[PDB]
């Protein structure tokens, strides 16, 4: 009756939602919220994003990075969705990072990483003794990928080098060479392959 109507109007306005997401996140939210498409809740939005059907990867990564309140709520909310546990640092960012697409701003980027390291060391909590040491491991890791993956990055850093510039990060110690070399394997093996 209403019920069956009911739904093939929200399953559209569901659809509009998304594409008013993809043109401007907070917009598309707010018009899901407002229909009670989707409730208004950290834990909720993050879930909207997390599963992503028919999200502009791009936008997901904007709405993630935002300043305000909610959205640093939403992005805890959605590291949170995530389970790192004896993944190894590139497992969980290969994972991290399928979900969306890096916003160009560098502010964005950090809070977005830093959410990224607390979760992966909450996981993993043997592994590291600082977020920092996660947060520059991992930009490491992206910086070789993109060092060696870009046409216009013309020698590409070797594992010799790559242990090289990691040097002092793990609490004013190294990390295990071992560590490093899994790292760079995986790495130069399975490339970050930007999202679709």
């Amino acid at each position: 009756a209403n019920e069956g109507s009911k739904t093939l109007q929200r399953n559209r306005k569901m659809a509009m939602g998304r594409k008013k997401f993809n043109m401007d996140p907070k917009k598309g939210i707010q018009f899901l919220v407002e229909n009670e498409l989707l409730q208004n809740t950290p834990e909720e939005i993050a879930r909207f994003l997390y599963k992503g059907e028919g999200l502009n990867k791009t936008a997901i990564g904007d709405y993630l990075g935002e300043r305000e309140e909610l959205n640093l709520a939403v992005l805890h909310a959605f590291v949170d969705l995530h389970e790192f546990t004896d993944l190894n640092l590139v497992q969980a960012l290969r994972q991290f990072l399928w979900s969306f697409r890096l916003p160009g701003e560098a502010q964005k980027i950090d809070r977005m990483m830093e959410a990224f390291a607390q979760r992966y060391c909450l996981c993993n909590p043997g592994v590291f003794q600082s977020t920092d040491t996660c947060y520059v491991l991992s930009f490491a890791v992206i910086m070789l990928n993109t060092s060696l993956h870009n046409p216009n990055v013309r020698d590409k850093p070797g594992l010799e080098r790559f242990v090289a510039m990691n040097r002092g990060i793990n609490e004013g110690g190294d990390l295990p060479e071992e560590l490093l070399r899994n790292l760079y394997d995986s790495i130069r093996n399975e490339p970050f392959k930007i999202p679709e």
